[PDB]
């Protein structure tokens, strides 16, 4: 049982590498191997100091390794010590805040975006007094820094990119070198991405796949005389490191050595190192999914691929006797439950009787199932898959029978009447093949006659069908009640509350039950007739809102309502959507709130029990008769039991299957998938930690050589995330005291855009921080750490300014202050543009193409659009999908004005730019950022300035998580530009005028891109 | 910075030892050292298997290392694996469930009490299939097992005893050896304790301090030819281990080697090994103590020797600027607080102004302070110390001034009137010096006149004084309302509800305010006169109960009441006492409940705010006006910050100081303390973990060579305790199925005395366990582990018996089943005695002298006391303090009878034994068990059978915990027997008839002690 070895470093005969998230050292001389540091969290990088004594270590924390910081290790005494309390943000693809290199004097230089407004701005800092002080190198963003003959060698974006092999976009690793104690020149800028640079002798060695596969290459300190030193074909090599004589690297889970003076390469022998307990325990609620109420007040729920039948208290628990991957569980009868079992071949319907213990499992493959339901009479089930098919599966035999297939999207919204006769479901459709909107009409399938009827017209979005217990009327919801709501900031309107319920009587001549038409006055007593039933449709007198479900009951109707809310929290913090359960009394037509803070709701078969999930993440259950008597469903009384290796294989196969099933190009997916399966599967058995599996899975994802192949979430550690204490200030260790070097502030009147000290009426800039909470900080006391320990609370800070100016305030200590730095940056550039253009040019920045981008764009757009010129800076734009909505605004051509008796002119359109527009972009703007960039040029809105963009334009829409919560993405939607095809993918967008931002530009404190932008517009504004 | 090394083992040139709770291996040949296993919890023992490849490891879990289990380590692949799921109970002094040795075939033999009714019954088991099965050796309790020339060598109680040096009691380690494939003979039984036995060649080497200090000795396999091989004088040697050629051991934190063939000893060189981060973070609530309400709705609380002023939400927090050991914090004024700072020299009064930040700290030593209060006017404080003095400390200067000194106990119950003029306090007293009861009278000190008056008489217990806001009446409580409550089981009565409140008007001629005497009819308007004020005392018309506090308010009186409850939970589970806050309306005289589930209550200076702690451990605060508006006091918003080394030094000094201050003999304490301080202090800086400090502290505690020097609680790890799944059954691996070998049951009708399977109406004995919760158990499936993971819930168990007898039940899986085993044992012995004496002899067992012993004694006493003879088995009796109450019952001599018209004779006394009594005791009965034993003989109640007892009769009453929760105990009360002095200490009690229970007795399944007891009584019963 060998281990997966990676990320090595070397010094003489000693070699340190990572194994099982812990750091190991190996001695070539004796062949001995030992763990020198562990239990710190997941370690992904370790670097020997010059002397080969101390070791800088990067370690990640937070279940999803969402945070990271650096530690020092002194091999002499075996002392460990945290150096940075920045709590840097990191992701698998971008594992920022790391060791950058070492300076001549032996000092550690780190790369971090912790004090920057943008994550890609990983600026270089010289570490001092072990984290007491940080000195900026001002060389701009960089991943590696080397030193050759007194010359600084800069490596930009030179980290590894296993998730995207053959990458050739604008963010591809490049190398620069100093030529004149401040003058820099780019010396390595190949077609492909260059990573892990090192220097042996007077040559720079790096990795690249310019030839189709990862190999080691080198050039002189001028980028001339290229040479290929390896011919690997099994696994890409990674993480080059050296001591000055030999080069170390990992490959296929092993450590290799390359001697430049011999061009000889050899695998170091390590063998078995650690095999932890395979059987692990987990908290079921942590991975719980799908919670459903059963007869007898029992509960069923899925967690980590396992299923369980239990009482609400969680004292009596039964595990479903079925191997890994149960996706869904559903009431199938008195003591029976149907379930969906997933394997590598696909999804299958299964049944389990928890009273007798029997559990058959059909062999008919249903495809990739995303919805499942069983009729109240336990005769058949209804299933939806990714083939866009809706079908019934005979629970007796297993024979699936397709009812209908949509060609637009999945048919997951359906319901079965209580008499098991009809099936109502939302059927996605389009009027045209290239139509921008997908409509949805409700369809009804009659088991007798086996014919499909149209419950509703196809002009909008109809959903949430529900039959009344008697099976006489079909209720459902629609977004057909168009009525606009005004925007409070921008001249705009949208449909916020246009949801309303409707009903359809299954017997013609029968009226809408909620209309309360006297029975004596209605001559019903007809028979079922679903023909032209959409004509008999009728609404129910309920105020329009945003409804997600309607449950018709005897003398009332329950409705799930979602109040209008912003999308920022849900978009960047996974914040769940808060709903409330309403009750509509049919007789009094009065509405009332039955339960709030809801995030999900399920209803019993007999409509008597209600199961819900609230905003606190907990699951509750209450009788529909007495909602005041709810109980909390306990699931953690019993540990979840599993096998690391069984899960790892399962997860790898699923990741591999998703990558294949969702790749935008099917043909390509066929070859790529089959050609990489076994290769990466062979490494799975060597994995013992989640991080190990990640290394393997991401590498197999890179085989698609396409953008947007990510791995998010998941449980890699149980260590609490690193914390950082922030007050939006920059400290400088001057003498033996810290001085506020800078106090950040954007718009003083906005929320959260300045240092909390401003609230006391003083600008902290220039003051000395005497102490925090009675503890002296300074020369001998790391202010970053002290703040770290007060994050999230208020601490008494003692400040000293000009003269006897002494202050004693209770300061809020933030957990983060990125946004404050960001807005400060924006206002700075905005002030700068106004001053340099003498008040003739506006400025707007767009951070991403998501919700934040929409905020920032309008936040400044409403005040900067009426200058003679306008600069639209989209540098560092993280993408998303709203580029089209913004482009639309910038496309508005001003063609008129409004002349008032009093006041000033009003432009028409209101949302139009007044004059010339100029766009600024860089290699850090990508995806929707790529699309916006290409678009701006394509529509001729103005000139595009900067550097070629990222080049990743194949979008994603994940719809599955691994059994551990992990969310993998697959490039499923290839963007095609008219007159460019898919070309932007793996290339990016070239600016009309290329303006590099070299390292010497940063040293001079000048932004060449913005200056050119200003100068250019000024030149254009002379008419 | 060297580390503390301990508990080593050797095999060739490799040597494994423990450092920082982790396991290390060291190679003598290369001098290399490495950590081979970590993050498992605290490891205290590791043993090499025969081949020198696998390693058996004992690891502890639970914050207080309250649990333990064994693991295997395969150095070949580096595989780790849990072997036992017994979750054995352990304590520092008794670290049970360990490796016992290895058999010739290379099989591991363990010692454990996990399946026994008594913790001392650490029986020997041979491990099989890595924990799948355990085979009993039936050699009785044993710590070590060795093999010499096919002969089994047994070591009883041979573990180390660092907390009791020079121990010579009945439980001292002894060695036995086999002489005839079943016949055993005791061969090493010295005056002192023998530990860590090993065999090199044909000699047994062990440790002992027969000469005054720990040294290594050896004898031949007959116990003859004793030899001393070392002459240490610095630190006792410990943990002997060998490979057959050399002997390994630890001393003063270093590893040594002893070569028997040379008699040469040398320290192995290891040097620095690991120095973790000194600065640690802690959860404040985990170590919180003392919570007090301040002005402005602020809160003050002490935690881990630190103090803090915060708002109830815990968002605004101030740490008091004072070095380690703040014991108490109290409101001193608007924005001032008084505190008690403790150092090695003693306790000091200090003041801190949290508004200005100033914080003076007086230098006058107050002694060991146990109570502190400040007057409402911030002029002076009141303090109580262990010198039994009550005093006032001028908060302006610091000059303490003793008011009065008690010669019985501390004066910690006091109060100060609102006008700061009087001080009322409980004054402990005795009528005679040798009086068995300490009385308590309330005393009042008048600052003007400086005279002390008697508020109450000295005939009982008066407490909880409280002045009314106007300072006109003194309220207090008393246990003077004698009224008996009947016992439901035994003919007995006790005072349960005899607490009643009383008041005393400070102005003679003024009536009891709660009597509602019309003002017009009372001619008050007098002046203060405290003379003979105890004569004017008056009660308030409130039903008697168990009151702990009285708070007089304007038109009502608050009273804290504690419902009558059992003591078992509080005695063995630390369960807190539940109280309720009552309100007594002075006008209507009606009482009502204001708040329940309380465990503690504090009241504001202005009597407007109430702060409480509830049974959930959380702290709450509510206005006295609207108790429905309580808020939870949050304290964990901010991490607690400290330094390992500063705390370790602090804790060691405190432990050392307590050991000196509380030792029963002052003279002795003077010499012992000063002679050991530096010696053990030098090891503290080598400690990096709590377990490290424990090794050092306990060793310094052993220097007192007295019993009852323990170390309990504390936080050693953050690992969850080991769990064990029990169903009160013994499984046997027969073939590839487990069969219930034994199904335990005591009294089927009592609560918790049988296997939960019995509730289904079947005896599981003989059945086969097919599976548990769908999972097959047997040959390839450790049932202990499966159960382990279901503990605390119900699982479906499939059983198979005679023929097609198949059962499927939901069985409760217990977390423990010791009590069930215990009662089963007792009922077995009880049945046995009845059958062997032909129904002429009764039987009773006493497990301890605490609450459990009281239960068990009466549980059988009421049915076994009227036989011709009676056996009182007190074997394994854990001690406590109720021996005197039990001896009293056994002392009752029957001298009469009651003759009824109908029915049978009633004996007088009812609680008398009818005939001859016989006591049984062993070396596992100690302390109060020693006392009971000595007593039985001394009073001539009957003959005493068995083996000499433990020998620890110097009692404890701890009253301080270390800053981490640790509870240390000091032998403070030397028991003196008339005509024996303190002799029993470190010796025990010799039985009239010695009856060894040798290893071959256990092999024959016979209890020689009980048989002799029966036979003896039978012989005595022939008259």
């Amino acid at each position: 049982m060998p281990n997966l070895l990676l990320n090595p470093d070397i010094h003489g005969d000693r070699i340190i590498f990572v194994c099982c998230d812990d750091l190991w050292e190996h001695d070539l001389k004796s062949g001995s191997t030992r763990k020198i540091v562990s239990n710190l969290g997941v370690i992904n990088n370790a670097r020997f100091f010059p002397d080969g004594r101390k070791i800088a270590i990067r370690v990640m924390r937070g279940s999803s390794l969402n945070t990271a910081d650096l530690y020092f290790y002194n091999g002499e005494n075996g002392e460990i010590k945290r150096i940075t309390y920045f709590s840097g943000k990191s992701t698998g693809r971008r594992m920022f805040t790391d060791v950058a290199g070492f300076d001549p004097d032996g000092n550690l230089i780190i790369s971090t975006d912790a004090m920057q407004p943008f994550s890609s701005m990983t600026c270089l800092y010289r570490v001092e007094n072990d984290g007491i002080n940080f000195v900026p190198l001002n060389l701009g963003p960089a991943t590696h820094i080397l030193f050759a003959d007194g010359r600084r060698v800069i490596g930009r974006n030179t980290f590894e990119l296993p998730h995207w092999k053959g990458y050739r976009g604008g963010t591809r690793g490049k190398i620069w070198i100093e030529v004149n104690s401040g003058a820099f020149k780019k010396i390595v800028d190949m077609s492909t991405h260059v990573s892990s640079p090192v220097i042996v002798g007077h040559r720079i060695y790096f990795i690249t796949d310019i030839d189709g596969f990862g190999q080691i290459y080198s050039t002189d300190l001028d980028g001339k005389d290229l040479r290929k030193h390896t011919s690997f074909t099994d696994y890409y090599p990674r993480h080059l490191n050296t001591d000055g004589r030999r080069i170390l690297f990992s490959k296929g889970g092993s450590i290799y050595i390359f001697n430049p003076d011999t061009e000889k390469i050899e695998k170091i022998e390590i063998g078995d190192l650690e095999s932890p307990e395979d059987r692990i325990i987990s908290i079921p609620s942590k991975f719980a999914e799908d919670f459903s109420p059963l007869d007898g007040d029992l509960i069923a729920f899925v967690s980590r691929g396992q299923a369980f039948i239990q009482d609400v208290s969680g004292t009596y628990v039964l595990k479903v006797p079925e191997p890994l991957r149960i996706r869904y569980v559903r009431r199938g009868g008195d003591t029976k439950v149907a379930f969906i079992h997933g394997t590598r071949e696909g999804d299958f319907l299964g049944i389990y009787d928890y009273r007798t213990g029997k559990a058959e499992k059909f062999e008919e493959n249903l495809g990739n199932v995303f919805a499942m339901g069983v009729d109240r009479n336990g005769k058949f089930a209804v299933v939806a898959n990714d083939r866009f098919e809706i079908m019934t599966v005979d629970l007796e035999t297993g024979k699936p029978t397709v009812i209908e297939r949509s060609r637009e999207a999945m048919i997951t919204d359906f319901t079965i009447s209580d008499n098991s006769r009809f099936i109502a479901y939302g059927f996605p459709l389009k009027h045209g093949e290239t139509d921008g909107y997908v409509m949805q009409a409700i369809h009804v399938y009659d088991m007798e006659g086996r014919k499909i009827f149209a419950a509703t017209t196809e002009n909008s979005h109809d959903y949430a069908p529900a039959f009344d217990a008697d099976s006489k009327n079909l209720y459902y919801l629609s977004y057909r009640s168009l009525d606009p709501s005004p925007d409070r900031v921008v001249l705009n309107f949208s449909f916020e509350v246009v949801s309303k319920p409707f009903v359809i009587p299954l017997i013609p001549g029968s009226p809408n039950p909620t209309k309360l038409v006297p029975r004596s006055m209605t001559s019903e007593a007809g028979e079922y007739d679903l023909n032209d039933m959409y004509k008999r449709s009728s609404p129910i007198n309920v105020d329009p809102g945003d409804y997600r479900m309607i449950i018709p009951l005897e003398s009332s109707i329950l409705i799930y309502s979602v109040p209008v809310h912003g999308e920022f929290a849900a978009y960047y913090q996974g914040a769940p959507e808060k709903g409330v359960l309403l009750k509509y009394d049919v007789k009094t037509r009065k509405v009332t709130e039955v339960k709030n803070n809801l995030t999900d709701l399920r209803l019993s078969a007999d409509r008597k029990t209600v199961m819900v999930r609230k905003d606190d993440g907990k699951i509750y259950t209450f009788p529909l008769e007495k909602p005041e008597d709810e109980r909390t469903v306990e699931t953690d009384k019993r540990p979840l039991v599993s096998s690391i290796h069984e899960e790892f294989l399962q997860m790898y196969d699923e990741a591999w299957k998703l990558a294949r099933d969702n790749y935008w190009n099917e043909a390509v997916a066929k070859e790529i998938s089959e050609r990489i399966y076994e290769k990466y599967r062979n490494l799975v058995p060597l994995c013992k930690t989640r991080y190990d599996l990640s290394n393997v899975i991401v590498e197999m994802q890179g085989e698609y050589r396409t953008s947007h192949s990510y791995e998010m979430g998941g449980t890699f550690t149980d260590k609490d995330p690193f914390r950082s204490g922030r007050i939006a200030c920059d400290f400088k260790l001057d003498g033996d005291h810290y001085v506020v070097a800078k106090a950040y502030a954007g718009d003083y009147s906005n929320e959260g855009e300045k240092s909390p000290i401003f609230e006391y009426g003083i600008d902290p800039t220039g003051y000395l921080i005497e102490d925090i909470d009675g503890e002296t900080v300074g020369a001998g006391s790391n202010i970053y750490r002290v703040l770290s320990e007060k994050a999230g609370t208020s601490a008494r800070i003692r400040l000293s300014g000009k003269g006897g100016d002494k202050r004693d305030l209770m300061i809020d200590i933030l957990d983060d202050d990125r946004f404050i730095r960001y807005r400060s940056w924006v206002e700075a550039n905005r002030r700068y543009v106004h001053e340099r253009s003498k008040g003739t040019i506006g400025y707007i920045h767009i951070p991403d193409m998501g919700m934040m981008g929409l905020n920032e764009f309008y936040r400044l757009f409403i005040n900067e659009s009426s200058y003679q010129g306008l600069i639209v800076d989209v540098r560092f734009n993280g993408g998303g999908f709203v580029s089209q909505l913004i482009i639309e605004k910038l496309m508005n051509k001003r063609i008129g004005y409004d002349n008032p008796r009093r006041g000033t002119l009003s432009p028409y359109p209101t949302n139009s730019v007044r004059g010339k527009i100029i766009a600024i972009t860089n290699e850090y703007a990508g995806s929707d950022g790529d699309i916006f960039s290409f678009s701006f040029k394509k529509l001729g809105l103005g000139k595009l300035i900067g550097t070629r963009t990222w080049g990743g334009v194949v979008g994603i829409t994940p719809k599955r998580r691994l059994i551990d919560g992990t969310v993998l993405t697959q490039p499923e939607f290839a963007f095609w530009f008219r007159d460019a095809g898919f070309g932007v993918e793996n290339y990016g967008v070239d600016p009309d005028v290329e303006i590099e931002y070299a390292p010497h530009d940063y040293l001079s404190g000048k932004d060449p891109q913005i200056d050119y932008a200003i100068d250019a517009l000024i030149e254009e504004l002379r008419n």
